[PDB]
């Protein structure tokens, strides 16, 4: 039985360098074998190092394993720190009695530009019309920070009800996604002369607008 | 490098018995050892089973690991759920070529009723098409348990590039929505007679296609 014990969190600005470090409460680090894990928002766990130091295919070189038999700890070393690197990060070996891993390390890229949001606003499709839904969906994209306001206007006037907005995820890019949905009635829909979605970001506002086809 | 294939989620109420698949596409599985790895929503990686059926120190005999030779598959059982046992589960195993993660699975101890996902497919808004742009977005709501997987196809043929699915998030009715887009172009989306987002929810899958059409 040992265990390995990583920090909880690191912080660091793009460019930088930054370590993180696994200690083994018991026995000597070099007796086994050192994996590391990167793990982004909703997604599975990806080998960034096995083997102590060995990168898998696909994985930068700006990652870097490394064992010191003195503090008898590894470490993941994350040179030309870039915005994507923002992870949990797990450290793992073995104990023959077990595969133990450390509890993990959440690592936070500081100072990362602001990116206002692309928004798209979609009517009504034909086949959720003919289902007797006339459902509003506003796409929000490629933002960062991830909090954004919504507001849903019918004509001009505040839309109060039916109104979802998703939590904002990040998504491959680093920046946040997420959804606004307006569920209406069809006859809602076709009752007003348009709907409109109004995002805000880091104090500004965008406004799409969409109204009944002439189809 | 075989390919381990788990179901994608499972759910039961707490004080059931639920089992976990992981079939090996190719070899047999009893030619190297199945690992399976417990990640609770937050939290870090933990080994419930080793060697196909070797419970770590601290386990619960509540975890069984098994092997079928004539299925070529890994089964993880966990009897008496509890609330803590919701989780992803992983299994793992290797050829020595390389390590061979399963995709995950996750397991809902349910809280609450279940609930099919309503699916609407979204086809471009003419604005976004002004903007060379022809982004389809799939809305994923009103669903419990908070998993699914989606997948697009262009016409009939599977689509990786341009997918993002945000993470389900807890809407105003204590049910997830979630949204999945697939950034095509207006050429991309003109040059094939369909495009459908495929989503499977609890071992469902329902399928929504849209058509270039006109007006
Ligand atoms: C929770 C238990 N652990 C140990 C930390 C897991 C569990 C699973 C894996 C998998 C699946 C892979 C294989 C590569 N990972 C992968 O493709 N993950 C999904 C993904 C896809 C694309 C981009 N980012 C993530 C992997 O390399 O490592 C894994 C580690």
């Amino acid at each position: 039985n040992f265990m390995l014990n990583q920090p909880h969190s690191v912080s660091e600005s793009p460019g930088k360098t930054v370590t993180i470090s696994c200690t083994r409460s018991s026995g000597n680090i070099d007796s086994n074998y050192v994996q590391w894990y990167q793990q982004r928002p909703g997604s599975a766990p990806i080998t960034v190092i096995y083997e102590d130091n060995q990168r898998p295919s696909g994985v930068p070189d700006r990652f870097a394993g490394s064992i010191d038999r003195s503090s008898n700890s590894a470490s993941l070393t994350i040179s030309g720190l870039k915005t994507e690197d923002e992870a949990d990060y797990y450290c793992q070996s073995y104990d023959a009695r077990n595969v133990v891993f450390g509890g993990g390390t959440r690592l936070t890229v500081l100072g990362q530009p602001k990116a206002a949001p692309s928004v798209t606003l979609f009517p009504p499709s034909s086949e959720e019309l003919q289902a007797n839904k006339a459902t509003l969906v506003c796409l929000i994209s490629d933002f960062y920070p991830g909090a954004v306001t919504v507001a849903w206007k019918a004509d001009s006037s505040p839309v109060k009800a039916g109104v979802e907005t998703t939590t904002p995820s990040k998504q491959s890019n680093n920046k946040y996604a997420a959804s606004s949905y307006l569920s209406l009635t069809p006859e809602q829909w076709k009752s007003h002369k348009s709907y409109s979605c109004q995002v805000t970001h880091e104090g500004s506002t965008v406004e799409k607008t969409v109204a009944p086809t002439e189809c």
